[PDB]
């Protein structure tokens, strides 16, 4: 029985001075995460200290408002939409020029699709639904006119990069795809701010003598050490070189591991990820381009022996993943998997699918309809990802009595960047989930998004995305998008597993440390942290 909440965790008031130095598995190419080459958690956490955000996740997955920006953020009107953003006047730059309006209205520029056409974006997340976004001559005083509803209006303006500095080096879209993307950053609204970057080695923060926020900075330097070799973390941290490790892949050994090394006054927090490992199904081409051979293998799939066999031996009560737009602690979610009856290891009641489709057995080979043996399947899955590697072999076995036969394919190539309707038949991988479920599903299940990688085809889905983006609370969006994850569980190309176990793995004199199992990320409040006084 323990005090602590999620979002308590390893709280303390530390003392002022020293350092903490985070590993991290990517080399800074692009200083933008909100650009698409920047968009990964390695750029995500590295700037999280000088970026400022309106709101920010938190571990609950629940988005708070940034009190150190702004006084007030308020939805004024819905007729139409308007909000209100009131900023700090105390809040600056490390230069001393104010966060203004300009920082606001630079942002939605470069995000709207409209008035910098040419910025390298990840994706808009709402931010062209303001049409008009006006300051007041304090520039305190922000105000944004939607030109329709919007329900995850909280989700904008979550990375803030200076307008007046931006303006030195070009047009937009030259500042947001250069100035912005390539140049180490010399600036910071955050309580710290880069010293040195050696690249593919180490980033160096000092604080930002400027900060203006309630809490913080405490230490001396705070240091992101780039490791490449996800596997040599652990190694880094037991030998001093790192203070502070949050791998991707955890494994059993790896939790033995750490916890073999409580010695040196390691600890580690674990839990569920805001990631959730799927398989999805190539229907727009090759054999899973028939609705009849994708069900069948959702059915032969035996998921209480996926997740027995990979998560249960070292997670106790790991949930499955039975949808795929909403994670099991979200408003909305069932099991519309086992519903359709997908993972239920019923090896003859896929049998019985594929024979009523038309295929039949011959000498142990599946044929289809048309009488052709059907193809060795392609199933392939990014590296470093061990319980992936584990779970692609055991879905192998599974439908072997189906008379299919897999190739495994892995390696820089199969990651889901890399994916075409010619290269796969089945991929494994994780989709990583967002606070709002209706935002999610328009990056992923529309007819022409690049991250609709298996081929959903569906304007009725595409409907009820749009209604529940347009609906005025999270639990109300839940209720509408909960009949587009029925129609897409119908389509049978995307099979939902079990979300990812976070790690965060730790010298525990450092305070206010926790897990944050989300994109965001444990970086979100370096502001608090700090050594424990001896």
């Amino acid at each position: 029985v323990t005090g602590e909440l999620i979002t308590t965790v390893n709280s303390g008031t530390p003392g002022k001075g020293g350092e903490v130095t985070f590993a991290v598995t990517r080399d800074i190419t692009n200083w933008n995460v909100t650009s698409a080459l920047g968009n990964n958690a390695v750029v995500r956490t590295v700037t999280l200290p000088i970026v400022p955000s309106a709101f920010m996740v938190q571990p609950d997955f629940t988005l708070k408002m940034n009190t150190d920006l702004l006084e007030s953020a308020e939805l004024t009107s819905t007729d139409p939409q308007t909000v209100v953003y009131r900023i700090r006047e105390d809040a600056v730059w490390s230069d001393g020029v104010p966060i203004t309006g300009d920082d606001f209205i630079y942002f939605w520029k470069t995000q709207n699709r409209r008035d910098c056409p040419e910025c390298l974006i990840n994706a808009s997340y709402g931010h062209d639904f303001i049409e008009t976004l006006e300051q007041d001559e304090t520039g305190k005083v922000v105000t944004a006119t939607f030109s329709e509803p919007f329900l995850g209006w909280q989700g904008l303006f979550m990375f803030l990069y200076p307008a007046h500095l931006a303006e030195k080096h070009g047009d937009i879209a030259e500042s947001y795809n250069n100035f912005l993307s390539n140049e180490v950053p010399a600036w910071s609204g955050g309580p710290y701010m880069v010293e040195s970057f050696d690249p593919g080695q180490l980033v160096t923060l000092v604080p930002n003598p400027k900060w203006y926020g309630e809490k913080g900075p405490y230490l001396d330097k705070l240091k992101f050490r780039i490791i490449t070799d996800s596997t040599q973390q652990l190694t880094a941290l037991e030998n001093g070189e790192v203070d502070v490790i949050y791998p991707q892949g955890a494994t059993q050994d790896m939790v033995e591991q750490a916890a073999g090394l409580d010695y040196l006054g390691i600890d580690f927090q674990m839990n569920p990820s805001a990631n959730w490992y799927f398989m999805g199904l190539n229907s727009k081409a090759g054999p899973m381009s028939d609705i009849a051979l994708r069900k069948a293998v959702l059915t032969a799939i035996d998921a209480g022996d996926l997740k027995a066999k990979t998560a249960d031996p070292y997670l106790r009560n790991w949930p499955h993943m039975g949808s795929v737009m909403f994670l099991p602690n979200q408003a909305g979610y069932a099991d519309r998997r086992g519903a359709r009856g997908y993972g239920t290891g019923d090896v003859e009641k896929a049998k019985g699918i594929l024979s009523e489709a038309g295929y039949k057995l011959s000498g142990g080979s599946l044929l289809d309809p048309s009488g052709k043996p059907v193809s060795t399947l392609r199933l392939s899955f990014p590296p470093g990802y061990p319980a992936a590697n584990d779970m692609a072999r055991l879905i192998t076995g599974y439908i072997a009595p189906l008379g299919l036969k897999t190739d495994l394919l892995t390696g820089p190539n199969a990651t889901a960047d890399y994916l075409l309707s010619g290269n796969f038949d089945l991929h494994l991988n994780y989709f990583s989930q967002q606070v709002f479920p209706a935002v999610k599903a328009g990056q992923i299940f529309l007819r022409d998004t690049r991250q609709n990688y298996f081929g959903f085809n569906d304007p009725k889905i595409e409907e009820i995305i749009g209604k529940a983006a347009a609906a005025s609370s999270i639990e109300e969006s839940a209720a509408i998008l909960s009949e587009a994850d029925e129609l897409a569980m119908d389509y049978a190309a995307l099979f939902p597993i079990y979300q990812l176990p976070t790690a965060l793995i730790y010298k525990e004199a450092i305070l206010n440390l926790r897990d944050n199992p989300n994109q965001l990320g444990p970086a979100y409040n370096t502001a608090e942290w700090g050594l424990a006084e001896l």
